């Protein structure tokens, strides 16, 4: 086909970037993290009680005030690393960066406050295979490259930093503008699924983990770079960290003086400089400085897996490769 | 009549002022936000399940051990800028300030969390009017109004600033002890709601704001001076704050010197100086201070409406007029 | 008998000590807080909803898969000082410090996130008597003794400080390598509850409370000293502390010379020194710290009490006298 | 039957200014209240904003004012620490809930050193009309002819490092001291000034034995002395000339001697607590201390100026029937 | 039809460096990038463990690379503050997302002081040949025979106290600048440095009238000058020298000159804010400058050096085809 | 078969008290465990409220104690920064779990510098007889003699800014400290101070070469020299003098070089971590070092004395079976 497009998002704390989608006719315009960790689209009912305090403090979908809604009704319910959402399936037009498709997404009435409570984003858009569409339910990259448009089956992010532009995705493409070098592509280990070989971390200099291979998802809805509690826990030993509860943290000062990590992806080499792990707003000895890689257990669908969200990212501009099953590497710029 | 009287109030954190009042006979005695803002009172119950660990952490009504407590039961559920409460209804008699009247109330048994959970208060005594009483409940003004008692019908509030006295209502009256110069009164805008007509905001010294009228609601329930989404964030990118989720803030070397905005009402302008909107706890380069204007939409029942609480009553004593329905402004001493 | 065992647990932020059991064959290993204020135990089960946050945050017991489960069924709602969990009950065998009992505990499907989402913990394991379990279960203590195999009926803690070990129970004794003295026993007030006849408390120097004989409940499974709100508020306003919703706090350049405050207890006088009650993170007149007491209002199922928890035990070392029904003191070392 | 309370700003415990309004409608501005002078003065539009002093801060308006009242006759107004230079003009200022006309000055020229570090962007003279520059009836002269004060008095309480002060204009407030107030008398109407007896360093009568002046601030942040009788004080404080300001240590604090201000024939007495800014007790860390020299020119200066710092201790009643000042502890 | 941008690290305002891989498979370590010199160097493997400084950052190990290249010619680097010593190798060093190869120095000397306080390992000169240490060609000159660049540039980009900063060699980017450049003339081929006419502080043309002269280095925290003019300056500045670093108190801040750097017939101004740094505006505490004399020997210096103070101010371009530098405002 | 711990509270590195109870029921205060002297005084009822230090610290009330045993001779206890006096009396202290009677002092007259300064009440000495004030039995001496402690030993642990140290009377606690200790003997018993040959500033033995003497202090908080000998290392450590205290500078601080203390034939090695109080690593800032001159007199002075941050590096033990002090690097 011959079209590209774009989302523009917006990035909070660098922990949660959000771009824009409009559903129905007259849109509603609800704000979304394009999520590659899974594969539904939800946004928040208005049909959910307002005892949730998340449905409060988002937009919510009113369907009846949409002309091309479509009614479906079944129950879904989405557990995602870090919470569960549950509502019901509904039909109409979305649009996501001048495209405009009818998706089936859910209508959620049950969110929950620990985490949704401090979210920016209204819901969410998967951007995974129907593989892990609960619902078996088509998503929209795949009703997108139905309707014959988009040069390449393939869709990029570009994460920025922060405080112009908080990040980027282009659908059927890649800005060259936001990359340097070249991209290098890993092939997808089984498909359905971003989840890629991944061959050893690094600390420091040598492998203190990841060792004989292990999976990396790749997922753009996630903050922070992250594995299981047991090897988290081993890489946190070696670099010196405590663990507050969710994070691990250093001390300030001892800051600017963690090792680097490395990943070892393809016969490259992917490595995180201390700074680009550490949350540093402070130099100082009495003061707590929170990294970028935590701990996550996600279950055998997928997991166990490390995931490489936003900290990864940020550094790597990514493509994700439809054509040919694969996630090509290049560095942002 | 000739009876005059007065809650007197605590002030917490400015953020936060409660009185007491006591349901029942023998009384149970609650903490109190009296509320301009809406019109039902209720307080929470024994009825409420202690798995909401609001209910556990306030105060309960049981009306068992209340010789004059009277059934009723309807449902009713509670929705407002920033929470729903939900649960029952019931009489018996309430005293506020010396007066005793028989109230229909509610016993609330769905208690959020969030923002229950941090509320130091245990419910709430809206001093709104019929009009917008869910499940078209008497309120006790009018009830305290019939009583023939007072010797006018109107109620004023004092609120302190912080670290004796948090503030001060006073029914069928207003202390002159603590305004100065004269009241100035805005007539209400449609009635059976305190909503006054509001001609412009400055911040500085030009209406970049509510330039062709806008409404106003004088809220007592409320914390903060707010406004619309839309026009928050536009006062907010003159004076120069961040959004941290849920408020603006500004560094606080930047602080003392925030310029100063104004509300326009009825030919006189309301001026707020710098400090009595930032919440100044610093005056560090390297520190958050926030400040005390937010965003917040209240739906067409009554808003899109500008909000004047807290932040504002601070300043200027207000006075709320039954016999002729308007409200008049003064200057706290 | 003459086994003698002891668990050994973790500290976290000296507010909250868990060891570790096993549930089932295969074990299930889950983290738990050694309770002597209840009597029933639970952790989360695989049936809770994951739409309560707690529960995607904690591990969960599967029975069926396990071996050795055994089914029961009835419904069991936990009500604490501080949050409910409601759930059914299960029988397994459940293994504490290499003693093997088959016990029958509860498997909770509800589990508030307020406080549940901050317990490093995943269950508790009271340590309480028959008499305040609910559900009339027998409890773990219970069944050990009757394994015929400890040499008395006697559990000790050990609290420590932080930052080697967390702290550490045995079972059927008290480890000497960690108290010094001699141990001074005070007999149970009534029995089939841990109170113990507390006469009187000295916050510097004089009884400012406690003063006609009280009660000092001695638990294990709680962090602070706490008593009624009334007596707590008394105590603070004499040291000096202002309340943040939920803790007292004073300013920190003040920290160092609060007073000591004394417990008097069997015609000995447990005194804490001011370091043993603050949170010194900081020595400044800028900034708040909180201490290590607070309020508390338990219920005349047992309370009003005064609750001895982790402040108290830190500095004396616990030993909790099943045979004799008493408990005793001696000093931590 | 009036009086009209202020409620004022504490920056820093260094500036404490409230507020006022020049015109109609009203166009307000944070100004200091000071017993240090007798005129009015707000930032001009006429100002150059070649003045990065008049570039940041309010300037007043006069044709966004209708009662403005032309006059320009040129005033400089030089302060112990400060010329600025304006221009006469009229207008109503509101001050409380009282409304009067007077004579304010609008200042064009602005030294940015001072006032670049001034946060309030005038001055109020509470002095006698004596000491205005231009022999101007100042604002409470004005304000007591109106027939409405309760009392030809007006008092200031100052906090520490919540509300920051007030000033009562036409009588006192309660809720702030503890006590009765003694009064101390005018040396000579015309300055806020009066006659210290010795100021006594510790223990014993160190210095200004036998009678000394002290002026009675409400515009200055320290107490302040001449130079060198700041050195024989701070020589005895154990403290050191740092760079600027003089520098006693954290840790070192709580150990200093209290002085006492003898005078009017009670012992005014302020310690470490109240005259040292403990920014820590860190024995790791300096510490500067509320009390500066600041020599003062020969009628008024030299002398003694009880600043902030001493009326942060003891709340102050400036009184104009009787022509004498009181005192009682703050609260 | 390239370009290469390199993102940088900010410590403190004092030191942004950024990444460099040396070696097959790449070896990658944080270097400054300086307009100062023109050699290449990280630390060796072979560095004793006796020097802290080499004990503690990224060493060099030459066969754990393939393209490894042995030299062994030693070079000693005496920057004007710090001599490191080390020895000639060669390798490929990708640099944005270059790839080039070149003779770098493995360093096995490294001063505690400096370097335990340098938080990068090594530096890049972007510096002439003729300032090389062996007359060793440097990356960029190495670089731009490659054909690919777009342009024979290469600039800078340094953030405030987020990104940090930026290289871009090849080009500029225009989301960090505003306005137009304007060029400023090489003295002389050789060397970074340009001729200015005159150092106003505040308000009249205080020193260097009659020219001087001003290297442009990448590489310093400062803007240096010589001892003695450094002391007039600051004389003016009204600040004093404490201990080490000159002194101004926090309050005192904002009531700063300006300092204007006349150069290239366009003056180039920096203000209190600019040169100060503010970590308080407390009257209660003292406040560091971002200048300082640095007295550099005869051929290059005796010369002022516009550093990361100046370069935050304005974005800056280097570039090699008419051996001239812009500067834009940065934004 | 007894070892008694007693466990310690840090405040700020400087100073390291723990309890003791005077009295039945037992009055409980805060007392730091000096090797320094040999008397054990805590602040008595009958001490005059005039005296800060004694109106703002915990009283010994003797009657509210039931073995209270009158004495009244009259003692002045004149330590190197500090005299007090006050009066014989006896009671039984309980120290750890063991309970001994001793004759203690009741303070009534404590100087408000330094000690309106010290946040315990007291001193404890583990000093010998020989060293006390009124040759009265002290505390280690008289509990030595009950039999029951395991050794003639007593030890110390101090933290760096959690618990904050240990005493353990009667052994060590191998929770503390890395390794096997080697005891440094006794110069001659009487005194805790032993000979030190040589204090090695960075790499060449620079002071001391030649013995000297250092008294091993666990009540002093400081590794103290003598005024010129400071003077000498400070001049080499790179540091100067601020006002009170040298400094350093934050940044500066990790390149300073190491001290070690030659002796017992051991070199026992601190570094500028150990040293240095690194409130920042701030370029912008400066830092304080712990060691600190302290002449102190003739037979017991002129001496170094090794004190809290000595002590914080190597566990202590001090012996008197063997009058020997050993050391193990303190974990
Ligand atoms: C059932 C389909 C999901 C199965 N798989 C997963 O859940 C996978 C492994 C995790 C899923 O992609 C995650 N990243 C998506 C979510 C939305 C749950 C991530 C997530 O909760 N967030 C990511 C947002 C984010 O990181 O944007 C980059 C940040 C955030 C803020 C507040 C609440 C939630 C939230």
């Amino acid at each position: 086909g011959n079209t590209t497009s774009s989302v523009i998002l917006t990035n909070y704390m660098d922990t949660q970037y959000y771009g824009e989608i409009g559903i129905g006719t007259p849109p509603q315009t609800f704000k979304v993290v394009f999520d590659t960790g899974s594969s539904n689209v939800w946004v928040p009912s208005s049909k959910c009680s307002r005892l949730y305090t998340a449905c409060v403090y988002h937009k919510l979908f009113d369907a009846s005030d949409s002309s091309s809604y479509k009614h479906n009704g079944t129950e879904l319910t989405l557990r995602y690393s870090t919470g569960t959402v549950s509502g019901f399936l509904s039909q109409d037009i979305i649009t996501v960066g001048g495209i405009t498709v009818t998706q089936m997404f859910g209508e959620v009435t049950e969110m929950p406050a620990l985490p949704f409570m401090l979210a920016e984003f209204d819901g969410v858009v998967g951007m995974g295979f129907i593989e892990q569409a609960i619902g078996r339910v088509t998503p929209i990259f795949d009703n997108i490259i139905s309707q014959g448009v988009l040069k390449e089956d393939v869709f990029s992010f570009y994460y920025n930093r922060d405080s112009s532009l908080g990040g980027q995705i282009v659908l059927g493409g890649s800005d060259p503008q936001h990359y340097e070098g070249n991209f290098h592509y890993i092939n997808l280990i089984k498909t359905g699924v971003w989840q890629i070989q991944m061959k050893g971390v690094s600390v420091g200099s040598s492998t203190l983990l990841c060792e004989d291979g292990c999976l990396a998802l790749v997922d753009t809805g996630a903050s922070y770079i992250s594995g299981s509690t047991s090897s988290i826990e081993k890489l946190m030993e070696a670099l010196g960290a405590k663990k507050r509860l969710f994070d691990y943290v250093v001390k300030c000062n001892e800051g600017p003086t963690l090792p680097d990590i490395s990943f070892h992806l393809g016969g490259k080499e992917y490595t995180l400089t201390s700074a680009d792990y550490v949350f540093q707003e402070s130099y100082s000895s009495k003061k707590l400085c929170t990294l970028a890689i935590h701990a996550m257990d996600i279950p055998p669908p997928t997991g166990p897996t490390w995931a490489l969200g936003a900290t990864f990212i940020r550094k790597f501009y990514t493509e994700f490769d439809r054509r040919n099953n694969r996630i090509g590497f290049a560095l942002a710029r």
